């Protein structure tokens, strides 16, 4: 064969995975891994080209991302604007892509049956994609609101001030979003024909030598590489060399500087930073996750425990952070306390004090073993990814390792290295480093101003005064290395499936106390196990203070356990655990060997929980700010924000929040506690590698902790209420309206309330979504530009369901109103003029999605996990919902849509969040609308209206 270059030799993989794997290189260059899973329902392909904004033209920032989103919008064979969405949507698929410095990613997913033609479509935007005229000059106002949704995000803030702060000469220092002053005006203004610089680009960077591709189906082997050869050897090859940035972005006069920011958000942080070389080639000993790991290290005797106890830091990140092929950063990242921001000097100290001591104590062998140790085990028991995430992971690493290494390469430790080790560590001195400090306190005292963000900063030289105390830092004795880590797994024992055993959770207790739905895993067969609880009390949010303290209760439990639960989290064992409107939820997941250990030290903790003073005026504080700081999400965010509040029955709003914590005492959260764990009921989903006997016994040791140490007694069948949500009036429609202070986009989201949840009424709005998908889509951002954000599809709540549309812009909400009527009006002429056939490929689409078996433990537990918490215990839901949504009729859903949806619908139930921006033809005819009731008051909206019944359960 002649268009393949080299066949793989075996491909190493985990001996649980069943998948089936060939690595080629095309004779063009292409790295390609094939991946065959007869049992999939959804086949998926990416592709990765490693070019990236580094290599932007200087003068139109943010080009590749640009020729990104342009790659989507028509190709030679295929010039549709949407054929390529269109074809996924009706075939139950999605793809996106993103951009970064390097590398150029995309991916899609589609139903196993029709992978050929989604990836015939796909192979066209690497060979002739049309760039079309009329389309740039759409497309650019979507990239103009992804960058306006960006700018007063304190995290792009932050990462584009870096890049500002380096060698300005250098690639690093590049925009790589773009704008529509990047991206259009400017050029228009230079005289730049951006379509043929798109061209111009592809032309010469698209090239099958810098390509990598994967393609997941249910094929065999050698036909996907049949497949693949045939589509992609026609990518032609221009011997593009990969670009490389030897000199790092921070020289000399880059070093040993200070950066005063302020933020948007009130927040308060510490970033350590120091330019290192790049560390990938030696991913068989990986130095700096050596090193991250330490530094970064949780547990006792750590970096973190000693800047916590002295009331300075709540968390820290630590390790070594990626640039490009040619550089590398090594960070230390902290929040800071009140107190902590009046002592930075002396945190960082303790940071080169503490790196003092692994210098004493040498690199550690041990220390290695057990990180090779862990990812050997991570690796072995690996959970089943999703095809559309492993596609484009897959084929980004492609790049960097061997065919036959790229499954393992990320994950297996082969080499000790005693001298990379020490090599690394050699660089993080202070000489050598960088730090900015991000603080409200710095308002009014800057003197610069970062050119996209408008982020506001100073710089300052750090005095060699502290960089000599630095550079003189003994040994501190608070700071020890950590000790074997005892959470270790060492039992993978499968248990025989037993006899007993159910293909859904079984209710094996139901008692006054407990509730108690269990699963032994017939599927997946990894040691594992998922162990989730939900704990009612009336007391968790019967009024805002009430909800406050359960927060900060559970917060001050989780800080409290962290030092302890680090090793078990690095040993694959995590849990969560919240305050929620109910009550409290836990869960516990990963290996089951040392699972019940951890499970009842959290219970045994809840129960007995001695406060520290100190510790909760510290996460008071935070959670202050943390309230405060909402003002400050997207608008799109707020509009969700404000729409739950007025639909559901009881909920405090973040004023009411913030207002009563001031409230909060030490006395009151004390005496909270007992009062909130006295009278409960428990509902649990068991699933995983365990047995009945084992879950009845997990499930009775929590409750006899709880019995033993809180006293708690059970609750009453009619205390357990579920909130109901708000029944709106035939014909009614109402808008709520609202400013975002922050964003200078606004927000907007629609709902069209219908009825309680059924299967009738669940396909009916199911079915509908998905015809009106992806022309939503199509129709609100691609063609007329709204925004970035444009979603649409069904929204559930308290056992009522609606069709919800979610958009943000820099138009204002009434006109978003009309455009959203406009289009509805169009979907209604669609659905008429559209085939039977056509009707039926949306049945079958949504059927795939509805059946798309869960490919790991977590997400078969999550399905039952909301069967459950909705009380609605519908295990076979999905085979029962599909069967009815397949004898539905076109004209079933124009009824449906004529009766709840249309503008004269006689049950329509509309109700409209407006989220104003901070200063605030070719169109389809939008209706006349109704003059709307504005609620002015949320609690006499709820007043006024009656609320629906909560769903019968199964
Ligand atoms: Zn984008």
């Amino acid at each position: 064969n002649p268009a393949i270059k080299r066949i793989g030799n075996h491909i190493t993989k985990s001996p649980e995975d069943k998948r089936e794997y060939r690595g080629l290189e095309l004779a063009n260059g292409i790295k390609v891994l094939l991946i065959s899973d007869p049992t999939t329902d959804k086949s998926s392909a990416a592709l990765d080209v490693h070019i990236g904004s580094l290599s932007d033209p200087p003068n139109i920032a943010g080009l590749s991302h640009f020729l990104q989103h342009m790659l989507f919008l028509g190709t030679k064979k295929y010039p549709k604007e949407n054929e390529y969405s269109q074809f996924l949507s009706e075939h139950a698929g999605s793809s996106n892509a993103f951009t970064s410095g390097e590398h150029t990613n995309y991916y899609f997913d589609v139903s196993h049956e029709h992978l050929e033609g989604a990836l015939d479509r796909f192979a066209q935007f690497f060979l002739s994609p049309l760039f079309d005229e009329s389309a740039k000059d759409r497309e650019v106002n979507a990239v103009d609101s992804e960058h306006e949704k960006n700018v007063m995000n304190d995290a792009w803030r932050l990462f584009q001030l870096e890049k500002a702060t380096g060698n300005p000469k250098h690639p690093f220092s590049k925009f790589g979003t773009g704008n529509k002053y990047t991206l259009e005006t400017r050029p228009n203004q230079e005289g730049i024909d951006v379509r043929q610089e798109l061209l111009k680009f592809h032309s010469a960077y698209y090239s099958s030598n810098l390509m990598a591709v994967v393609v997941l189906g249910r094929e065999s082997l050698d036909d996907l590489t049949n497949l693949v050869v045939k589509l992609f050897s026609e990518v032609e090859n221009k011997n593009v060399p990969l670009p490389e940035f030897p000199e790092h972005p921070f020289q000399e006069e880059h070093l040993k500087q200070l950066y005063k920011i302020v933020p948007i958000k009130d927040i308060r942080n510490l970033y350590v930073t120091f330019p290192i070389p790049d560390l990938q080639k030696y991913y068989k000993s990986n130095p700096g996750h050596y090193l991250g790991h330490l530094i970064g290290h949780e547990g006792p005797g750590s970096l973190l425990s000693e800047l916590k106890s002295k009331g300075w830091v709540n968390t820290l990140v630590g390790g070594q952070k990626e640039g490009a092929r040619g550089f590398m950063f090594f960070i230390i990242n902290v929040d800071l306390t009140e107190e902590g921001l009046l002592h930075v000097e002396d945190i960082i100290l303790h940071m080169f004090q503490y790196i003092q001591k692994l210098r004493a104590e040498g690199p550690q062998e041990w220390v290695f073993q057990e990180l090779k140790d862990l990812n050997a085990v991570a690796f072995r028991f690996k959970d089943k990814e999703r095809p559309r995430g492993y596609t484009s992971k897959i084929a980004g690493i492609l790049h960097y390792y061997p065919l036959e290494e790229v499954l393992t390469a990320e994950y297996l430790l082969e080499e000790f290295r005693p001298d990379l080790i020490e090599m690394v560590l050699d660089k993080l001195r202070p000489e050598n480093v960088r730090v900015a400090i991000v603080s409200k306190s710095f308002e009014g005292k800057t003197d610069r101003t970062e050119e996209w963000y408008g982020t506001q900063y100073k710089q300052e030289a750090i005095p060699d005064e502290v960089i000599k105390k630095w550079q003189n830092a003994d040994l501190n004795g608070k700071f020890k290395l950590p000790t074997k880590n005892e959470f270790i797994p060492t039992n993978f024992e499968i248990l025989p499936l037993e006899k007993e055993a159910t293909p859904y959770p079984a209710l094996i207790k139901d008692t006054a106390m407990s509730k108690l739905w269990f699963k032994q895993d017939d599927k997946f067969f990894l040691p594992k196990a998922n162990l989730n609880f939900e704990f009612f009390s009336p007391f968790a949010y019967v009024d805002p203070l009430h909800s406050n303290m359960a927060y900060l209760y559970l917060e001050l439990l989780k800080d409290s356990l962290n030092e302890y639960a680090y090793a078990a989290e690095l040993a694959g064992l995590s849990y969560d655990l919240q305050n929620t409107i109910y009550g409290m939820y836990l869960s516990v997941k990963g290996y089951n060997d040392k699972q019940p250990i951890l499970l009842k030290k959290i219970i045994e903790k809840m129960a007995t929980f001695e406060i520290d003073e100190k510790r909760f005026e510290i996460i008071k504080e935070a959670y202050m700010r943390s309230l405060n700081n909402f003002r400050a999400e997207q608008p799109h965010q707020h509009a969700m924000y404000y729409l739950r509040l007025l639909m559901t029955e009881v909920a405090w709003t973040k004023d009411e929040l913030k207002e009563a914590l001031d409230d909060v005492t030490l006395p009151r959260l004390k005496a909270f506690i007992p009062q909130l764990l006295s009278r409960l009921h428990i509902e649990a989903l068991l699933h995983g590698n365990i047995t009945k006997q084992a879950a009845l016994g997990i499930m009775q040791m929590v409750e006899d902790t709880l019995i033993e140490h809180a006293h708690t007694k059970p609750l009453l069948p009619s205390q357990l209420v579920r909130y109901r949500e708000v029944q709106l009036p035939d014909r009614g429609w109402f808008v709520y309206q609202q400013r975002n202070e922050v964003h200078n986009n606004s927000g907007i989201e629609i709902y069209y309330q219908t009825d309680m949840q059924s299967t009738s009424e669940n396909m009916f709005l199911e079915l509908f979504a998905q015809i009106i998908s992806e022309p939503a889509f199509n129709t609100l951002r691609t063609k007329e530009q709204l925004g970035y954000i444009v979603f649409s599809g069904p929204r559930r709540a308290n056992g009522i369901q609606g069709l919800r549309f979610i958009i943000q812009s820099e138009k204002p909400p009434h006109y978003l109103e009309s455009r959203v009527e406009a289009f509805l009006i169009t979907m209604e002429k669609s659905i008429e003029d559209m085939t039977e056939e056509a009707f039926q490929k949306h049945i079958q689409a949504l059927a795939i999605r509805r059946l798309d078996k869960p490919k790991k433990l977590s997400a078969e537990s999550a399905k039952y996990w909301g069967e459950i918490i909705s009380q609605q215990y519908n295990f076979d839901r999905d085979n029962t919902e599909v069967a009815y949504l397949k004898t539905l009729t076109k004209e079933d859903i124009i009824k449906f849509y004529k009766e709840m949806l249309a503008v004269d619908a006689p049950r329509r139930h509309k109700v409209s969040v407006h989220v104003l921006a901070r200063e605030m033809i070719n169109l389809s005819q939008a209706p006349a609308l109704p003059q709307p009731e504005v609620i002015q008051n949320m609690t006499e909206f709820k007043r006024g209206l009656p609320l629906f019944p909560l769903v019968k359960p199964h």
